[PDB]
């Protein structure tokens, strides 16, 4: 058992680093990337609407790729990355 997971290919997290455990695997995404375990195990930005509190708590998540966009919407002042409408 515990077979090299990581080494069935260098993109398996499609971004990130795929790892080896006993009977299973894991992978070291990059930026924003989520292991994309509901289609197999790449990298899919996670869900930054999700990963803060505060995170356009009073405005709007346009969770994107790699990151996600703030909007209270514009002509306030909500953080750009930092999760919080202002
Ligand atoms: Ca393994
Ligand atoms: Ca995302």
């Amino acid at each position: 058992t515990d077979i090299d997971e990581c080494r069935i290919s260098p993109d398996l997290c499609g971004r990130g680093q795929c790892v080896n455990t006993p009977g299973d695997f894991e992978c070291k995404c990059d930026e924003g990337y989520e292991s994309g375990f509901m289609m197999m195990k790449n990298c899919m930005d996670i869900d930054e609407c999700q990963r803060d509190p505060l995170l356009c708590r009073g405005g709007v998540c346009h969770n994107t790729e790699g990151s996600y966009r703030c909007e209270c919407p514009p002509g306030h002042q909500l953080s750009p990355n930092i999760s919080a409408c202002i």
